């Protein structure tokens, strides 16, 4: 099954609610779909690569999956995970980078349609901002309409914000009100889409959380979190890693990884990942792992003409 | 000064930062020394469409700070009444409808008016009096979009400060808990203060001391932000009559006065009424003599009845009375 074919790739970590409460995912599993992706930068990097790999994995299987560019969000700054205070971003600049994120994720979901197709009948795959329908919300509406929604107990409760609220400096209001957006965002993906399910990091677990149990609490629906394993510069855009650099990230791995790798940031088949590895006993000196987990992901960020210049450079070196 | 006569009185039981300022709230007020006049505001939340006895002693220390010569501003609530005030509560109120809330704001817009026209009109002590303005923060807030306030002063609100104010501290304790509106309450209350202040120049905002932490979160607020000082002032709370007519007539609320205990009386005459403190102890001095004459209740009566109805009203509850 899918859901148990990701899991076993490792790319899905885990699934929440535990209780599942009424029903559980597995059951579930036309759902849609989404994750989040703050433009705190104005391009996405190898491990955002990951999620949005969750991503059409379930948009291969059938389902319909969003993008969601954090516009309003990231104007804040996620706390989650994060030790110290994040430095402002000026508005004009984080508008900057959500358009440049929106074309980089329709770039690589163009990519993704173009040379990994595989005969199935995928569902859609649709990027949105959140900052559309933050624009209209005023403050006091807002607050009035699910202020009374949240408890302050669970918001202060949340591990993801400890890092941050535990601090000595302590936190700002704006980090702590970061999850309530976040959390709306999943609300109102499910009322105007039927969204279900949020995929993220595991460093996303607390603002998923916070996420459905709002759902849970204004409806009695039943939502999901998926969480991917987190992977620890490495850019997806050319004009700050070429195809080439970025080809020699994946290539350089290390006979220790590279077979988790190709689990997680590929669409080979586990049987085919097999057949790479044992072949790999019998020839170490080809790096026959390190070569394909470098094309299939280079052949995905920058497609076959970057691929082409990337393997060209190498051999020509 | 202006401060001390007050707390004399009993109506100006604390106002801070006691010290620690460039200019003390004293000076501040004094017409010879720094600037002058000041401006000071109290908020008012429609949550009803009438403000009550209790809302008068909040009112009747802005008309003080009125007579000595400073501006003085009452705001409508007409935005955090659609949240509700969490302060000195342990029971989550149950929010009204916007329109409800509406039409409370602007009923209480009258209400403030009314009664500034009758102190104005049947107080007069001489002296050269400032202004008396009316505004609601519905006004400011309507044109505020949520992540637009979170990017612009979420920074600086720290939930460690936030987090302390007894009030706060109390409701998470409860175990009803407390709701992230209820919490955020305090953020629009200490925004305001900012918003006054830097439009109106008004450094002073008073209210009932269970207000102390609200004016709290806005002083440091003001603080962190621009470096500047600015004070609050609190009233006792005292002890539901309306100030509107049609929802408690002149005569009972004369008679919620009238019927007040001896214990008492002397207390609500210094705190609502403009009497001088000397005549207050010469009329309790009869009293003790012929208590059946109850003076000071009827005086206490008459006085706050012409406040809150005029002339007109305060007859109309003297006929009741004889009739009686
Ligand atoms: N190194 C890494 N390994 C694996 N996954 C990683 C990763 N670095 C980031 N990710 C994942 O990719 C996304 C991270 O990008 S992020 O821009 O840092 N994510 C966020 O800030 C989210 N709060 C954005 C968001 C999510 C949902 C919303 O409704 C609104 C905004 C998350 O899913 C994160 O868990
Ligand atoms: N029984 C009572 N005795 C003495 N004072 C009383 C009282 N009942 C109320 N008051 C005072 O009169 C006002 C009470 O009205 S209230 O509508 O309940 N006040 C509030 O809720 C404030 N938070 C309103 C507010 C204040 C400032 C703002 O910028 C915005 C709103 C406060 O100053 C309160 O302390």
């Amino acid at each position: 099954g899918l859901l148990a074919a990701q899991k076993a790739r490792g790319l899905f970590k885990d699934f929440f609610p535990e209780t599942g409460t009424k029903i559980e995912l597995p059951e579930l599993f036309p759902q849609t779909i989404y994750c989040g992706f703050d433009p705190t930068a104005d391009s996405l990097h190898v491990g955002h690569l990951l999620a949005l790999l969750g991503l059409f994995h379930l948009q291969r299987a059938g389902h319909n999956v969003i993008a969601l560019v954090g516009g309003a969000t990231a104007r804040l700054g996620d706390p989650s995970g994060r030790t110290k205070e994040r430095e402002a971003l000026e508005t004009e600049r984080v508008r900057a980078n959500a358009r440049a994120l929106r074309l980089g994720l329709e770039a690589l979901a163009a990519n993704h349609q173009q040379l990994f197709t595989d005969g199935r009948s995928w569902g859609s795959f649709t990027v949105l901002d959140n900052s559309a329908w933050y624009q209209k919300q005023h403050l006091v509406d807002f607050l009035a309409a699910v202020g009374g929604h949240f408890r302050m107990g669970t918001l202060l409760s949340r591990q993801s914000v400890q890092l941050r609220l535990k601090s000595p400096e302590g936190m700002s209001l704006a980090e702590f009100f970061y999850q309530v957006l976040q959390a709306y965002d999943f609300y109102y993906l499910f009322q105007r889409y039927g969204c279900r399910v949020q995929l993220g990091g595991s460093d996303q677990l607390g603002n998923i959380m916070s996420g459905y149990e709002f759902i849970n609490k204004l409806t009695g629906e039943d939502v999901f979190g998926i969480t991917v394993p987190l992977i620890t510069a490495v850019w997806l855009n050319r004009d700050k890693t070429s195809p080439f650099e970025l080809y020699q990230f994946f290539v350089r791995q290390p006979d220790d990884s590279v077979e988790r790798y190709l689990k997680l940031f590929t669409f080979l088949p586990l049987p085919e990942i097999d057949h790479i590895m044992q072949l790999h006993v019998k020839e170490p000196e080809r790096r026959g792992p390190q070569k394909r987990l470098a094309a299939e992901v280079t052949k995905l960020v920058h497609g076959r003409e970057g691929l082409d210049s990337a393997k060209r450079c190498t051999q020509a070196l």
